[PDB]
């Protein structure tokens, strides 16, 4: 379907925050954040990340994603990316990443693209699998109630 982006603005903040569903889909695309989140939790991402985007279909901002870590020349890192869970399945990840990727490319002169994905997000793992991103670690991490999971680090070769 028709989509549109731009640089994330402050009244696009209560609509994106209010994307994930519950803990874990707060946990699965902001591990460091804490639930329930907030708009000033997503307003302090922003101000310490680059590249905060939404993406627009009929007027309504149905995605967001920016930069985890950036390295001129080396390497973006994808962050922070979150689907309105009424537009899931419909092309808005995928079109994001694909302007993600851009402005790496763009922007950062990035060769890799990054994206790391919690083991029980089978949605994220499929997708980024379907772009092209390949599984290259595995690290422990902790859920918010001290269990253990599986963070699988993933990535893809940009080009200029
Ligand atoms: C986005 C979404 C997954 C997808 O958005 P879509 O708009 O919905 O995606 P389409 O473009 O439509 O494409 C979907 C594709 O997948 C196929 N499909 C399969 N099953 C499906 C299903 N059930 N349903 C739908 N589709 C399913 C489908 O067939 C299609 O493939 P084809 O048909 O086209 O082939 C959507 O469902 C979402 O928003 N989910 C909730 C949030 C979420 O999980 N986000 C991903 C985060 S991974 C990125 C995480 C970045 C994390 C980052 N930090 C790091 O990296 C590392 N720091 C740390 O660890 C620090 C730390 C601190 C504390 C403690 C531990 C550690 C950061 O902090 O920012």
């Amino acid at each position: 379907m028709q989509l549109s982006h731009r640089p994330a603005e402050t009244g696009d903040l209560e609509t994106v925050a209010g994307f994930p569903q519950d803990r874990d889909e707060l946990f699965y695309c902001y591990p460091k954040a804490i639930w329930p989140f907030s708009v000033a939790q997503l307003a302090a991402a922003i101000a310490e990340r680059r590249g905060s985007t939404v993406a627009v279909h009929d007027g309504q901002v149905l995605g967001f994603a920016n930069f985890y870590q950036w390295q001129h020349g080396d390497f973006c890192a994808l962050g922070n990316m979150m689907v309105a869970p009424a537009a899931r399945g419909l092309g808005v990840a995928r079109y994001l990443i694909g302007v993600m990727e851009n402005l790496a490319r763009e922007q950062y002169k990035a060769r890799l693209m990054k994206i790391s994905c919690f083991n029980a997000n089978a949605a994220g793992l499929l997708l980024y699998t379907q772009l092209g991103y390949q599984p290259r670690a595995i690290a422990e991490r902790h859920d918010p109630d001290g269990r253990r999971v599986a963070l699988i680090q993933m990535d893809k070769p940009l080009e200029p």
